[PDB]
RNA sequence: UCCAUGCGCAUGACG
RNA sequence: CGUCAUGCGCAUGGA
């Protein structure tokens, strides 16, 4: 409930008016401050006795969480009334009447927006941004093109011109509300110049309507002080290979493909997958079915240069021994082919001797041995640890191996994110919880992590920060995170990835210099640039509601067939499907049951081809196993176009399908 | 607390 | 515009 000297300069000008922005490093409590503000407005309101709200927004729940329990409860625990507001917190009440009660709000950003749409639409109780006397928004730097919450900015930009409008049209204008912007060091987007770096930032700004930055330069001292950067530092330190690219090449031979590239990049993936849509878009086999096998093996390549291959023949144990399995399971109601039996025959015959191949070293890994013994002898204990990488499977597949040869012991445990994705079991939020709470304590000397660490969760106090082959506001988070105590950065990647750290001391000076020429700006020049570009964001998206809106026409119940992808084979009409949840897609009418086949191994079984291939899930809805499936593995067959169509998705298509009837299941 | 799914978004790399 | 990897949020349904 106190401002250190360097807040109150800052904070300054937003007290009366001034909606602008701030961006501070990490460390010197922007809550606080924030909160001074909003007590300040608060009690301006009071003496002036009008409604004062605040409607505080962030880009995760976490966040919310932890401000709520730390930050303005226990400084506003006593006058006003304050509520944490969360996508998952299933809640009695409804968003418009905790704005008819609840002066402050913390809330996650896209409740509001749905609440937005709710009144546009109508549809339930609504909520328009006049219900306000002031916003406050933190990490304002994701604030861009389609952002979560920067929709409603551009709404607050629309309305805010028809006020000026109607001070030139009729004169009544509706009030509007101050906006304060937060953020770290706002980085700075696709740049090579100070000019985009410029034109980025009066794009966020007019983004947020803003008047100035407001940074710290009188009181850099006690900042300074309180802010110790580390040393900035780079740390840089056979024939399994050959033996599967021959098969490559063999499978080449046999499928007559022309890479036109090498195996070990995106480019040869891509080109798998455009000869994997053209042999879709053919209905043969030897050709897609070889695409979908080669991607495997060029996955399996890209982990070989950074993994030990071990890892690689666990990859494709797993997908041919489900391979296996899938067509025993074909064969339970029946044989082979001879493309299915030259793959597979192909693969096993190596399978052994290349597990024996894969137990021999002759790498990275051993340069990450050494990277992480020297800092365990140099602290001889209690030494912090985290790692960073791209993937899950790498984290896994890493923590599995550590586990197995040394350990002088130092108990690491694995950090992934949460979506549903990369065919892998993911984490969940309690389970981050735990995993850093357990780190707080350090009995878990060393995390491996994906960049969900660098992101927003709180960790201190560490030193050995590293990269195995992985932006300036990752970069300056990862430092923020590992403290100036005997703490040393490191970067390991086969070698431009010194090239990326240089950039983002690049940028960091970069941004410094852009800052510097706008904050020292005709206030008129200043706002005659923001109004540019609200006119130019707003006028973007009409076009965008334009395009969006002419997109879907058709509306069609059934003007197709489905087909299986493998085999060019009859599956579903159009009007035998139905639809539940309006969401998942099914097909009772059991002339189609008579065709899958079904699968379970370890909550809901799987639907599978006669071909063999992989269409769905034993979806149990209402009692019944309505068995759904995945358009991503289907094909499109109009009556009206010759030509094959594939999607990923269901709405891409405008054509509805029906909801289903349950008293058609009258028996 | 766990699980399945859909939708939207940003970021990095690649064409 | 297309691909991959990563992350985020929201909405459903179930235990
Ligand atoms: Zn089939």
């Amino acid at each position: 409930l106190q401002l250190r000297p360097y807040q109150m300069e800052v904070a300054q000008p937003a007290l009366d008016g001034k909606n602008i922005i701030i961006c501070l490093p990490t460390g010197s409590g922007k809550t606080r401050v924030a909160v001074y503000i909003t007590k300040d407005h608060l009690d301006k309101k009071k003496q002036a006795s009008e409604s004062g709200k605040v409607i505080v927004l962030v880009n995760k729940v976490m966040l919310a969480e932890q401000l709520f329990r730390k930050e303005f409860n226990p400084y506003l625990k006593k006058w006003y009334r304050i509520i944490g507001l969360s996508g998952d917190t299933q809640l009695k009440i409804s968003f418009p009447e905790v704005v008819k009660s609840y002066d402050v709000i913390i809330s996650t950003a896209q409740i509001l927006e749905n609440s937005l749409l709710n009144l546009e639409s109508g549809d339930d109780d609504g909520v328009q941004l006049s219900d306000f006397s002031l916003i406050i928004i933190d990490e304002c730097h994701h604030t861009n093109k389609e952002a979560v919450y920067n929709n409603i900015m551009r709404r607050y930009l629309k309305q805010k011109l028809r006020n000026n409008d109607l001070k030139k049209q009729n004169k009544p204008a509706i009030p509007l509300p101050q906006i304060l912007g937060l953020t770290a060091s706002p980085g700075v987007g696709a740049a090579k110049k100070q000019s985009e770096a410029e034109k980025h930032i009066l794009n966020i700004c007019a983004n947020l309507d803003a008047f100035t930055i407001k940074t710290v330069k009188e009181n850099l001292g006690q900042l300074k002080h309180q802010i110790k950067e580390p040393c900035k530092k780079f740390v840089i330190a056979n024939p399994f290979k050959e033996k599967l690219l021959e098969i490559m090449a063999s499978i080449q031979t046999y499928c007559q493909k022309s890479p036109m590239s090498d195996f070990g990049t995106q480019h040869y993936e891509q080109w798998a997958i455009q000869m994997e849509k053209k042999a879709a878009k053919d209905g043969n086999r030897k050709d897609r079915v070889c695409a979908e096998h080669l991607r495997k093996y060029n996955e399996a390549l890209q982990i070989n240069d950074t993994i030990r291959m071990i890892d690689a023949y666990s990859h494709l144990e797993t997908f041919y021994t489900d391979e296996k399995e899938k067509k025993f399971a074909v064969l339970n109601d029946s044989k082979l082919d001879e493309t299915d039996e030259f793959l597979m025959n192909l693969f096993f015959d190596n399978k052994k001797m290349l597990k024996k191949l894969a137990e021999n070293p002759k790498e990275k890994l051993i340069k990450l041995r050494n990277t992480i013994l020297e800092q365990f002898t140099r602290s001889e204990e209690s030494s912090r640890g985290i790692i960073f990488t791209k993937t899950r499977q790498s984290t896994y597949a890493l923590s599995q191996w550590i586990m197995e040869n040394a350990k002088v012991g130092v108990k690491a445990h694995h950090l992934i994110g949460a979506g549903h994705s990369s065919e892998v079991k993911p984490m969940t939020q309690t389970e981050q919880k735990e995993v850093i709470s357990k780190f707080r304590t350090g009995e878990i000397n060393l995390l491996i992590a994906t960049t969900v660490a660098e992101e927003g969760l709180d960790i201190k106090e560490c030193n050995i920060v590293i990269r195995y082959g992985l932006n300036e506001i990752a970069m300056v988070q990862a430092r923020g995170r590992a403290r100036a105590d005997e703490s040393t950065y490191v970067l390991v990647t086969s070698s431009g990835v010194t090239e990326r750290e240089i950039v983002n001391d690049f940028r960091e000076k970069m941004m410094y210099k852009a800052i510097n020429r706008v904050q020292n700006m005709k206030p008129e020049e200043y706002a005659h640039k923001i109004l540019e570009l609200q006119v130019q964001s707003i006028l973007e998206k009409k076009m965008k509601v334009k395009r969006s809106i002419a997109k879907q026409y058709n509306d069609n119940p059934s003007l197709i067939t489905l087909l299986c992808k493998n085999c060019s084979m009859l599956v579903c009409s159009g009007e035998n499907i139905h639809v539940i949840e309006k969401m998942h897609h099914v097909n009772m009418t059991p002339e189609f049951k008579g065709l899958y086949i079904v699968r379970e191994n370890k909550t809901n079984g799987e639907i599978i081809c006669k071909c063999g291939q992989a269409w769905g899930t034993m979806m149990v809805h209402k009692g019944l196993d309505l068995p759904c499936l995945k358009i991503r593995n289907f094909v499109v067959n109009f009556k009206n176009n010759s030509p094959k169509k594939q999607y990923k998705k269901w709405v891409e298509l405008p054509i509805r399908f029906p909801d289903l009837d349950y008293s058609e299941y009258c028996l």
